[PDB]
């Protein structure tokens, strides 16, 4: 049902490039149910991010969501473009105004773990944002990146996400299948 509820609940889009990563990752969107909705939501929230976001060019650059060789052409031509440090793993975006890479993250754990996580992984000058369903965020240096609206909008969206899910009795296996 977990299958039925990401079909049901996220743009086909997302559900698609959902699909999409799995394969590229040799990874089953029928079996791993819990990873799929997971993979769903961390797309939902890259592409919120960035939305409505302007400098008009996108203030944002969109990593995620792409396959590895499109993504490291488009990382590679900004490093190249802007002379910024070169990641050691993809990211989720580039803020063209920070001129800074941002590894977002959507957690149903403590904040602070998850983003130790992609902390002792990045080791530096990519800009962590840390994201959970309870409402909490956590980001590099206090540095929340966007205004306060926009990341009430992402809450809001997590906040619906989990009482959706809850109410499918989704939740309690969504929740604990988390692992780093
Ligand atoms: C890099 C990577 C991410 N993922 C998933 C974990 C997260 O739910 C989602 C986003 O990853 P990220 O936070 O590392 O950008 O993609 C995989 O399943 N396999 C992988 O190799
Ligand atoms: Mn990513
Ligand atoms: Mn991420």
């Amino acid at each position: 049902a977990m299958e039925d509820f990401v079909r049901q609940c996220f743009n086909p889009m997302i559900v698609e490039l959902a699909e999409k990563a799995m394969k590229e990752y040799g990874e089953d969107p029928k079996i791993e149910t819990n990873k799929f909705a997971a993979i769903c939501t961390h797309l939902e929230v890259c592409f919120m991010y960035s939305d409505f976001h302007f400098i008009l060019k996108h203030r944002f650059e969109i990593i995620e969501g792409r396959d590895r060789i499109m993504a490291w052409t488009v990382v590679n031509s900004i490093c190249n473009t802007t002379g910024v440090e070169k990641p050691k793993f993809l990211p989720d975006l580039y803020d063209y105004k920070e001129n800074r890479f941002i590894e977002i993250g959507v957690t149903r754990r403590e904040v602070h773990i998850y983003y130790l996580e992609k902390a002792n992984k990045i080791k530096e000058k990519t800009h962590i944002h840390i994201f959970s369903f309870t409402g909490e965020e956590m980001a590099t240096k206090a540095d929340y990146t966007l205004d306060e609206e926009s990341r009430a909008r992402i809450k809001t969206r997590l906040f619906t996400i989990r009482q959706e899910m809850a109410s499918r009795s989704l939740w309690d296996s969504f929740r604990q299948s988390e692992r780093g």
